[PDB]
């Protein structure tokens, strides 16, 4: 559904060998919001449902709409929220590839926890899309400290929280064909090179 936990519920015993984490956007449902159960299916559908454990950013990020106006696009306390997940991912499975992703305030999120990380946690992270990327002008495209080549920008003309607005327009809206196709079909090429 929109709330998937299987990272916070697995143990070190039943790792899976993918470990995706996405952040939703802002006042979205469960952890997983609008986009975040599209990418699930076609990742379980490549990896086998348990070839790949989906987990959204919950916990302290509560995805409000007037975070988005705070410096980095998001609250400190959902920063660490996302990054004490990748590190629980680190932890609990040392072996599992890590992929990443969010939407609007949650591509703030992604991104800000990303730059935040040290490097051998980020170096696992093979690939991470993002979806109307409210710092996308601000960080010229890119994730701080993190390749160009593992990161994916879906940001649609017309979308102007690309272009340093934070107006939702109608391209905000319409990332569902990439949710369900391009941005895993991203993620599970990053997966597959390096396993």
């Amino acid at each position: 559904r929109t709330t998937r936990d299987d990272l916070i519920n697995g143990n070190s015993a039943s790792c899976a060998d993918v470990i995706f984490i996405y952040a939703r956007g802002s006042t979205e449902t469960g952890n997983l919001g609008t986009l975040g159960p599209s990418i699930a299916s076609n990742l379980e559908s490549a990896f086998g449902k348990d070839g790949v454990w989906i987990q959204g950013v919950g916990g302290a990020y509560r995805a409000t709409l007037g975070d988005n106006a705070l410096p980095r696009g998001t609250s400190s306390a959902a920063i660490r929220e996302m990054l004490g997940l990748f590190q629980q991912a680190n932890t609990k499975c040392p072996d599992a590839t890590l992929i990443a992703g969010g939407y609007s305030q949650g591509a703030a999120l992604a991104a800000a926890s990303i730059e935040d990380l040290d490097s051998a946690i980020r170096d696992k992270i093979a690939g991470t899309v993002l979806f109307g990327y409210t710092k996308n002008l601000q960080n010229r495209g890119r994730i701080p400290n993190y390749p160009a080549d593992r990161t994916k920008v879906f940001c649609k003309t017309g979308d102007l929280v690309c272009t340093g607005s934070l107006i939702v327009a109608a391209p905000h809206l319409a990332y569902g064909p990439d949710a369900r196709g391009p941005a895993p079909e991203f993620l599970i090429e990053k997966v597959r090179a390096v396993r």
